[PDB]
């Protein structure tokens, strides 16, 4: 199974020792840019579902489109908050724990957002053989990339403090290793 942008809801899973569930809810960072604060979770909850929405400018998936458009690693996309409809965002703001790596928010919506809420996949492992151009839950690893700030996705192990509810911290990584695992991600859940 292969995963669609628009009509595939998904989880988003780190695969470090620790990882967890890319999240997002409504409160916002006491610091840095005061937008929607993203974190990784440990359980089962709505407030893990994404899906993939068309790059910044495009016209926005609907139910009435005509084919299937499969999500391609290298081509741009905006990971959307299900339960928020806000944006993944970064930008040049400093992480709240990790002062040296960027600030992962959500922002905006269809119509107000920005070039920072495009994202790229890149494929870093694909098991069992399917096409290996393609995005396949739970078998495929990937990177997800900010195409203007050229950071990657990153679940740095550090812990918020209580007002992210001691959540895990998201930031965006300057030049990483490519086999760190903190940036290395997978579809958990996939439900169409």
């Amino acid at each position: 199974r292969d995963i669609a942008l628009g009509s595939s809801v998904v989880s988003i899973k780190n695969q470090a020792l620790g990882g967890s569930l890319l999240h997002s809810h409504i409160q916002t960072y006491p610091d840095g840019s005061n937008q929607q604060q993203v974190t990784c979770y440990g359980y089962k909850d709505a407030n893990n579902e994404w899906f993939f929405n068309r790059e910044r400018g495009l016209p926005s998936w609907s139910e009435n489109e005509t084919d299937i458009e499969y999500l391609k690693p290298g081509t741009s996309y905006r990971l959307v908050h299900k339960s928020t409809g806000r944006n993944l965002h970064t930008h040049p703001v400093a992480a709240p724990v990790s002062k040296t790596q960027w600030e992962v928010s959500g922002y905006g919506d269809n119509v107000v957002g920005d070039n920072k809420d495009n994202w790229v996949i890149e494929i870093m492992d694909q098991r069992g053989d399917e096409d290996p151009e393609k995005l396949h839950t739970l078998t495929t690893s990937f990177r997800i990339k900010n195409l203007e700030m050229g950071c990657y996705l990153a679940q740095t192990g550090n812990s918020l403090p209580e007002w992210g509810f001691r959540q895990q911290e998201v930031v965006c990584m300057k030049n990483p290793f490519k086999r760190d695992k903190r940036t290395w991600w997978n579809i958990e859940t996939h439900e169409n």
